[PDB]
């Protein structure tokens, strides 16, 4: 059996639920932490199923952790440590945001309070971010190729080539976004990732740039499924990812399914 499985066998209803099966606690991290602007760690309270993987979550240009706060309880309650960070400055660029995502992960591994550290599997780490923070998610996977997953949400980056990334990457685009338009950001990034990388692209019908900053069940269910599949190696979640989702909220989906269990 896979020792990283947590929680009951999933259903489409259970991955859409606002509160997953774990209760959640928080730990605040001061902005004086090294290499990033501090943040909030959301973690599952229950320990008897084992330790958990972690995802560091970055905001976009001129945004702060509050724009990403809803991921904390939503995702942690399905069995993840979720660290919503602030950046060094509000004006930081995608490369800087990638470096800071890594600094936040290293803080979890090396410096976090014992309540977090005792719940963490330091070998199973992921990144996620919105807009320039999604560019940061891409960057972080080049800077740290041992990451288990990357989730660029309506990502923004001037560099359109990501052909050496080896970290499973799930890009979410917003159909009507004019700040990080999918035609020039999300889709080029997706198509530039290796054809043989486990990857997906989900475009949300009607959505605008700030769609990832408020609760969105279509985002949540597939973010949870991606993190389960890749951070936890949990093939009970393959059923939601492959074949491609058909939810009405989705206007286009691309993938490299099947994601062979490796
Ligand atoms: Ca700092």
């Amino acid at each position: 059996p896979n020792p990283y499985e947590r929680g009951p066998d999933p259903t489409e209803d259970s991955i859409e639920a606002i509160r997953g099966p774990f209760s959640v606690a928080t730990e605040r991290v001061s902005s004086f932490a090294s290499g990033f602007g501090g943040g909030t760690i959301y973690y599952p309270r229950e320990t008897d199923e084992g330790t958990f993987g972690a995802v560091a979550v970055a905001p976009g240009f001129t945004a702060s952790q509050g724009s990403m706060s809803w991921y904390g309880e939503r995702v942690a309650s399905h069995g993840f440590i979720v660290f919503t960070i602030d950046t060094n400055t509000r004006l930081d660029a995608p490369g800087q945001r990638g470096r800071q995502l890594l600094a936040a992960l290293d803080y979890l591994v090396e410096r976090s309070d014992r309540k977090v550290r005792e719940r963490l599997d330091p070998n199973r780490l992921a990144v996620m971010g919105h807009a320039m923070g999604g560019g940061g998610s891409l960057e972080a996977t080049v800077m740290r190729p041992s990451l288990k997953a990357s989730i660029p949400l309506t990502p923004w980056h001037l560099d359109k080539t990501w052909g050496q990334v080896q970290v499973p990457t799930f890009i979410i685009g917003a159909e009507l976004d004019t700040i990080a338009p999918v035609s020039t950001h999300a889709k080029p990034f997706y198509e530039s990732l290796p054809s043989s990388l486990p990857k997906a692209y989900m475009e949300l019908c009607g959505a605008t740039h700030f769609a990832p900053n408020i609760p969105n069940t279509t985002i949540a269910k597939y973010v949870i499924s991606w993190l389960k599949r890749f951070v936890d190696e949990d093939t009970r979640y393959s059923q939601f990812l492959c074949p491609n989702p058909t939810d009405r909220a989705i206007c286009e989906y691309r993938s490299t399914c099947p994601y062979k269990l490796n």
